[PDB]
Parts: C-alpha cells; sequence; structure tokens
C-alpha cells in the first residue's frame, strides 16, 4: 500500500468519476526538456494508481498532463482547454505520498494536491 | 453608481458554457436580534452576470448576512437537473468598520465554488 | 461497505486533509424546519463515514453544515465564512451512494458531489 | 482602452487574503508553425488583479495559445512555499472568428482554479 503518486479525476457536470481519461507524466530532464515518465488511463473510480515506485520517484520537477479535451468530445460537449497540466517539484523535504486531484467542467478546472505520510 | 465602490456586489459565472450566469435570482438576509433571518435585499443578475445596487453604506451595518443564490431554477431552465437546491454564503460584515464586499460564484451542475474579495473603502 | 452518505474535507492552504472538523446533517421537516439527523468530526484522513444507514436514508431534503470558522481559528488564520452549507434532495431516482467533498481556503470554498452505485 | 472589449484579459485573485493578486507575472505564447511555443505578450497584474493590453484584434489570429502565470514567485514573496511551479492555460482561440477571452485564476498555496468567459464581440 505504497504509491508515492496517485491521480484522481472527477466530472463536475455529471457528478461522477471521470473514467478512461488519458494521463501522461513527465520528468524534467537536464536539457530542461520533458521526458516520458509514466502514463495510463483512469479507472472506473476516476483513479490512476501505480504510476511509479519509491525508488524511481526521486526529487526533481514533474509534469502531469490530463487529456481533458478527448473526455469532453466523447460526451458531445465542446471544451475550452486543450488539456490540463500540473507542474510541481517533489522534495524528500519530508512527506512523500502525493495525490493530485482534478475537477473538470467544459470551461473550467481546479486542481489540488494532498501531500501526506504514514510515519517518518 | 460610481465605478465600483458598492458595499455589496454579487457575480455569477457558468462553468458549462463559459459565460456570465444571467437572470439568476439572489436573496440577501441579515440575522436579527432574535436569531432569525430577516429579508434585506433582493435582485437578479444582469447580462454581465452581476448584481449591483442591493444596499447603501448607511444601511449596511455590522451583522451576520446570508447571500442565497437560486442555482436550481437556473440549471432547470437550461434542461438540466442539478445536485444542489441553492448556493448560500454566510459571513460577518463590517465588524471593524465599513468594507466593500464582492461575492463571486462559479457554477456547475454538481459543483460550485464561492469566493470573496474584501476591500478597504477609499482607505 | 455500504455508506449511503460520506463527507470528505480538504485544506487548500496546507495540502492536507482537514482533521477534526465538526459536521452536522439535518433533514427538512414537514414544518419546513431543520431537524438534527447525524453529526461527527472528520478523521485523520479528512473523512466522516457512518452518518446513517440505507433504511434511515429516505428521500427528502438534506443539509450538511461544515464548521469551517473553528477550523481556521485553530490555525491562527481569520476566515471569511461563518460555516459552509450544502443543501440537496436525495432521490431514489436511481443511484444511492453520495460523497460530498469540500475544499477549503480562508476566503473561498468549493463543494462537489460524486453520486455513484455498485449495481441496481 | 474602451470599457472592456479587449481580446485577451487575465484576472488573478488570492483565496488566502481575499484580495486581488497584485504584481503577478504573466507570459503568453502562441504555438508556431513548427510545434514550438513562441513569445506573444508579457505583463504584470495591476492593483485590481487584472492584466489589460496584451494584444490587439488584428494581431490575435487563430491559433493555440498558452497563458502561463508565475504563482510560485507570488507565494514566496509572502513567505509561503507553495506546491505548484506555475499555473498554465492552453486553448485554441478564434477558430470560428474573433471572440473576446477572459481567463480568471483563483489561487491557494496547494490549489488553483481557472475559468474562461468567452464573448462574441459586438455580436
Ligand atoms: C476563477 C474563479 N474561480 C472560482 O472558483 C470562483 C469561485 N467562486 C471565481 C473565480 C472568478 C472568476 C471570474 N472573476 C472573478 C472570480
Ligand atoms: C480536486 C477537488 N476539487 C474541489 O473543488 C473539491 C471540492 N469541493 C474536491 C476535490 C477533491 C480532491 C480530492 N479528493 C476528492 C475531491
Amino acid at each position: 500500500s505504497k504509491c508515492p503518486l496517485m491521480v484522481k479525476v472527477l466530472d463536475a457536470v455529471r457528478g461522477s468519476p471521470a473514467i478512461n481519461v488519458a494521463v501522461h507524466v513527465f520528468r524534467k530532464a537536464a536539457d530542461d526538456t520533458w521526458e516520458p515518465f509514466a502514463s495510463g488511463k483512469t479507472s472506473e473510480s476516476g483513479e490512476l494508481h501505480g504510476l511509479t515506485t519509491e525508488e524511481q520517484f526521486v526529487e526533481g520537477i514533474y509534469k502531469v498532463e490530463i487529456d481533458t479535451k478527448s473526455y469532453w468530445k466523447a460526451l458531445g460537449i465542446s471544451p475550452f482547454h486543450e488539456h490540463a497540466e500540473v507542474v510541481f517539484t517533489a522534495n524528500d523535504s519530508g512527506p512523500r505520498r502525493y495525490t493530485i486531484a482534478a475537477l473538470l467542467s467544459p470551461y473550467s478546472y481546479s486542481t489540488t494536491a494532498v501531500v501526506t505520510n504514514p510515519k517518518e
């Protein structure tokens, strides 16, 4: 029960988890370029688990990109955004469990992080 | 009015159409001497999603006020059956003298957010 | 694993669950008055479970009130809101699992409902 | 300017202090012919949390634009170490002719929301 990184996606129009949403994760590279890190599709409960492991999850800059436009086109709704992106630094600073959650509407989105830890 | 020095203004936006939320009914109450809510002001949002002229500086004394927005009538007229009955904002006002209050609401059928911007009147 | 109603509370300032937040639930009465239904305090994970049961959870109007002001005063932050309230109708219409989530900041809050169901 | 017919306006608010987010750096890019982001316009929010005058109707052609807000420099100057590096909004503009775009952001240290209000210019 150790997932250093988890993504959750919700739909504000229908009051349900946003199922089958593509998610891509990149790590900032030395040349200051984005390199593919992990990717997947949200499950029936709007979640994506097992993107990585504590050993591979070192300090650095990460970018989480959510394909919100494909989600909305499948419902027959025209969206405003091309995609939703979250960029943050992961620091061993202290606590290492990260939950990124995204709430989606056709013209707006909100994102929040919940950073927590078992013990230390 | 002036430019924007109203003691109380409400602004409602639509997260589904990316537009101002027009013709939304808004009701404001003040808590009375007896723990009961009394009618204070009423109105509807204009074509830019705003509601101006609800009160005056002199009438807007210190107190606990309730801003109730009728979101359910708004989604229903669009053919959508939403989650909430209404949106309500409860807050203590003019506590440490007069201030100008902007209450904003962003609406979606199963979600809403609300924010306040408080400014100190011509200092 | 059957909780018709669950409440989740998060803190936007500190990126953590909002722990020990008082929550009260009322049911609209015939005289159109609010009657105490259930109450509790959020756990270490920001959640409140077991407010009720499927038999007691009949159709009607419910009001969930979150004591946000006490939460913020304990951190030494002066808040704008007296409390956060969610009013909704529970209809057997179809699906009966309700998750109310609230995200808190000193001057703003957002609430969303996730309505779902196992089978039917 | 006029009253409010700017093709692109940005508005940043602070959810912790209930105020406009003043002196926030904003950078806008357009995707070029070669899948690369090119600099388009730059600026800072004023005392009301707004940014006016970034472009003109004639210069704002159809394309994919990126609005990047520097939220991290804003929280840091307040003594707070926030979660995000910045906030970014990516969207296709003027696709089916000219429109006026208002991008709003509401900020908190570990959260942000963004909304767009799109209007059809003097019809
Ligand atoms: C971006 C934004 N997000 C919210 O969650 C919210 C709420 N409530 C309001 C606004 C906002 C939009 C336009 N002008 C001012 C504030
Ligand atoms: C991202 C998010 N945004 C909101 O505006 C909100 C409200 N209210 C809740 C959540 C949320 C975060 C984590 N788990 C579930 C929901």
